[PDB]
């Protein structure tokens, strides 16, 4: 079995929010998103619609990801830390109800041994205890499975985002200031969630 609804999470720097609201969508790497801050070109997707991982907008099935810990620890090229990083929240069911092409994996999608699925019933193939683990570093099988991904082909409409989660009051205020510049954009919930950060 699997959680229903099935939340999906995309992390991005706050400096990218204006470009997302202006476009009305997240764009996949290969669709040239007007990103301001960076925080897969040969990793083939074997389910339709195919292409490579950079053809999809990527989500995890958990907040507080290993990627976020690399950002927190200054391991990434980006050196601004976790506090300006938003979690944009949707659900796998909303994507499927919208008829958007998607695939998802049972583990880190860059792994040659990742399995890919295209039907929400196959969410049962994922390791939900690994996805939800707070102590995820070891063993390797667990860490790989924590990074199961939900991939939406080409573009992801802003209207499907139900919540922007933030680290702090100050970041929440900055998000509300940006949303107010786009009065016709859907206004999701804005929530401070320290338990989603390190
Ligand atoms: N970001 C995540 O939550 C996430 C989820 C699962 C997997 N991953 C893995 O991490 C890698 C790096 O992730 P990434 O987030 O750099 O990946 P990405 O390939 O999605 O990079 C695109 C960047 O542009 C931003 N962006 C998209 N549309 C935009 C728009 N209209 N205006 C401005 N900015 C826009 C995205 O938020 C992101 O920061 C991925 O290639 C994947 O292997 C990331």
């Amino acid at each position: 079995t699997y959680p229903e609804p099935t939340p999906i999470y995309h992390i991005t720097h706050i400096d990218n929010l204006k470009g997302i609201l202006r476009m009305g969508k997240l764009l996949a790497h290969n669709q040239s998103p007007p990103k301001q801050r960076s925080i897969r070109n040969r990793a083939k997707v074997p389910q339709p619609p195919g292409g490579v991982l950079h053809d999809y907008v990527p989500f995890y099935f958990c907040p507080r990801s290993p990627m976020l810990y690399a950002i927190y620890s200054g391991a990434t090229e980006y050196q601004g830390g976790q506090e300006p990083i938003l979690h944009l929240v949707s659900s796998a069911q909303a994507v499927h109800k919208a008829g958007l092409p998607f695939v998802f994996t049972d583990r880190h999608g860059v792994l040659s041994h990742a399995r890919f699925f295209r039907q929400l019933e196959e969410l049962a193939q994922l390791d939900w205890e690994a996805i939800q683990a707070s102590y995820w570093a070891d063993p390797p099988e667990l860490r790989e499975k924590k990074q199961a991904a939900f991939l939406v082909y080409k573009a992801f409409p802003w209207a499907l985002i139900e919540e922007i989660a933030v680290y702090s009051q100050r970041v929440g205020e900055e998000v509300l200031k940006i949303l107010k510049q786009f009065p016709e954009a859907r206004r999701p919930r804005v929530c401070i969630r320290k338990d989603w950060y390190y």
